[PDB]
């Protein structure tokens, strides 16, 4: 029941207490864990991934009711051996995502250090999945702006809570791409692109999202909801921003747009956004001198968007094109 190598990992059936020792995952290998229902998996060392040509994920764990106890250990992706400023858009191959977590349970207190590109992919789930006290430290990717597409958490899943986490990166802190009942609470995001829903693609539906109690600093955006201009059979419905403290924003405090990859222009109509609120505790957002406070670019949006608890200051005014939705502010114009 102690995993000391990629080959030991296949031999954990029957264990309710698995110890994951530190080792290197060699080039051309992946680390896959399929623990018994309800097993506790405890990390006892750091796992380093040698430079590899494989596609990600390089680590996959899938189980039901897993209790993952990180004990502050590290999954080291050696990202600086890949980073070239182009991420997964072009350039060198980037194994991505680095980690994949599927099923259900509670994952606590480990660090992903220097992912090649996107760090932690979440989903699908079979019951509630909680990620608590995880650090994605891709800060080294800031040097010469070489880190790219270093998303902290990419979520396509139902019934997820991500709380008490820290992300230092160059792209979305979280990107919620599909699923219902997703909570992102009491996290700290810096360096990247803020807290995102999307990009929403054809056939994807995000609903019942709570973004509460987070701090965002030194980022390109505060919060974003992005849908591909071309997406159809898609939606975002029921989003609540509550008690977020955001500052140091370079481009947009809030950008809600159906023009992606463009910020504005000819917004799409096939990925309707509805019921987007800033309520509960104040969400305060301070933007830089050249930044825009709030832009909403809707081709198809609906509902009574209560933005009473939003305050955005700094920078310049954006534009509001909310389609059928009625936005009741708040201070940001
Ligand atoms: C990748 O970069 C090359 C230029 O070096 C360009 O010709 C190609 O079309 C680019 N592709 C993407 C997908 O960005
Ligand atoms: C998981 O989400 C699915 C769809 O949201 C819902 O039907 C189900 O009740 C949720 N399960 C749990 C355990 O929350
Ligand atoms: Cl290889």
């Amino acid at each position: 029941c102690t995993v000391k190598s990629v080959d030991d990992a296949k031999d954990i059936a029957g264990c309710s207490a698995v110890t994951l020792n530190g080792f290197t995952v060699p080039a051309g290998n992946t680390l896959v864990l399929n623990p018994d229902k309800g097993a506790t998996v405890t990390m006892a060392g750091d796992i380093t991934f040698a430079k590899t040509t494989l596609d990600g994920p390089l680590f996959t764990i899938d189980g039901t009711g897993i209790n993952f106890v990180g004990a502050d250990h590290i999954f080291d992706g050696n990202g600086a051996l890949y980073w070239d400023g182009k991420g997964t858009n072009n350039g060198t191959h980037k194994p991505h995502p680095f980690l994949k977590i599927k099923g259900s349970g509670t994952y606590k207190k480990f660090e992903v250090l220097n992912s090649p590109a996107q760090a932690i992919s979440v989903g699908p789930t079979d019951a509630h999945l909680t990620l608590d006290g995880i650090t994605v430290d891709d800060f080294a990717g800031d040097t010469k702006n070489l880190g790219h597409n270093t998303d902290g958490f990419d979520v396509s899943a139902n019934n997820v809570t991500i709380q008490n986490c820290i992300v230092k990166n160059q792209d979305d802190c979280i990107a919620i791409n599909d699923g219902n009942n997703i909570r992102f609470e009491n996290n700290q995001c810096s360096g990247g692109h803020g807290i995102s829903i999307g990009s929403i693609a054809t056939g994807k539906h995000v609903s019942n999202v709570v973004i509460k109690g987070n701090t965002v600093t030194r980022s390109m955006y505060g919060v974003r909801i992005k849908a591909q201009r071309t997406a159809t059979s898609a939606s975002v419905s029921g989003v609540t921003y509550d008690a977020n403290t955001i500052s140091g924003i370079a481009k947009y405090g809030v950008l809600i747009s159906q023009s992606y990859p463009d910020d504005v222009g000819n917004p799409g109509t096939g990925a309707p956004f509805s019921d987007v609120n800033f309520t509960g505790g104040a969400t305060t957002i301070k933007v830089n001198n050249a930044a825009t406070r709030v832009t909403v670019e809707c081709g198809n949006c609906s509902g009574n968007w209560n933005w009473s608890q939003l305050t955005v200051t700094g920078g310049k005014a954006g534009t509001i094109k909310s389609d059928k939705a009625k936005i009741t502010g708040g201070q940001y114009l």
